[PDB]
């Protein structure tokens, strides 16, 4: 079904990890599409193989505007290759480092895409548990499509802490109200141009995330304070449905259709 010389290597697109992504055309088809070349020997000594299985598997049935499809996979002696849809525009991790932060006008309609991605990932009982800006790729009309499904599950079942929920950090029972934390943790990051609870220290982090220790620099307006407080509530039923999120008025005020 799938080789290597089916593909024309290009450009780094990014480096792991497990491996990089690099650009690539299929050979027969001249369609540009994202190699992502996983190295067998790290996958092992990390015990992943059992989750990237997992992860393809999800996301190759996957099919919305807002999430990257996988076309399929291969392997050889020793690499795991995905074929990924190529995002032209880059992450939304380099546009934030670009910029600085984002205006009232991107952020909303940055999260309308997100929490429409996530109904979608809710009603096929998927929860991302993983959503970051070096996650979210730009598509050719600047449309935010979620990128690493590595570590989502079926619902309700590390690095930088910074958007993990205190049900999460604590190893408590969690649903799918985690990624409606990921939301304000977003929502604050491009408005601000860093997470709420970031620190110098893992262990900081976690007293600041365990805790809910988060102040807004004076120019958050009221809407973007009230929306951002909503989804930032230790108490995940205390947390709104992403149905309210769509129609919260900051969010209707500012967004695009
Ligand atoms: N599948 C995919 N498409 C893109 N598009 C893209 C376009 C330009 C650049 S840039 N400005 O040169 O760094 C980067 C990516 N990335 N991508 C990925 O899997 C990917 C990812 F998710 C995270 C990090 C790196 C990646 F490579
Ligand atoms: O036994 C292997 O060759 C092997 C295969 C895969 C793999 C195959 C299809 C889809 C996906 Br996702 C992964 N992964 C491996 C791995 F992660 C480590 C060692 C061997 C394999």
């Amino acid at each position: 079904q799938w080789a290597l010389e089916d593909f024309e290597i290009g450009r780094p697109l990014g480096k792991g990890k497990f491996g990089n992504v690099y650009l690539a055309r299929e050979k027969q088809s001249k369609f540009i599409l994202a190699l992502k070349v996983l190295f067998k020997a790290q996958l092992e000594k990390a015990g992943v193989e059992h989750q990237l299985r997992r992860e393809v598997e999800i996301q190759s049935h996957l099919r919305h505007p807002n999430i990257l499809r996988l076309y399929g996979y291969f392997h050889d002696a020793t690499r795991v290759y995905l074929i990924l849809e190529y995002a032209p525009l880059g992450t939304v991790y380099r546009e934030l480092q670009k910029l600085s932060k984002f205006d009232e006008q991107r952020t909303a309609t940055y999260i309308t895409e997100l929490a429409n991605a996530l109904s979608y990932c809710h009603s096929k009982r998927v929860i991302h548990r993983d959503i970051k800006p070096e996650n979210l790729l730009l598509g050719s009309a600047g449309e935010l499509k979620i990128a690493d499904f590595g570590w989502s599950v079926h619902a309700p079942s590390c690095g930088t802490l910074d958007y993990l929920p205190p049900e999460m950090i604590e190893g408590r029972m969690h649903d799918e109200k985690v990624d409606l934390w990921s939301l304000g943790v977003l929502c604050y990051e491009f408005l601000v141009g860093k997470p709420p609870f970031e620190a110098n220290t893992y262990q900081e982090t976690y007293k600041r995330i365990s805790r809910v220790e988060f102040t807004f620099p004076d120019f958050v307006t009221e809407g973007a304070r009230d929306l951002i407080s909503r989804l930032l509530k230790h108490n995940p039923s205390q947390r709104p449905m992403l149905r309210e999120v769509l129609e919260h008025p900051w969010i209707t005020a500012n967004s695009s259709k």
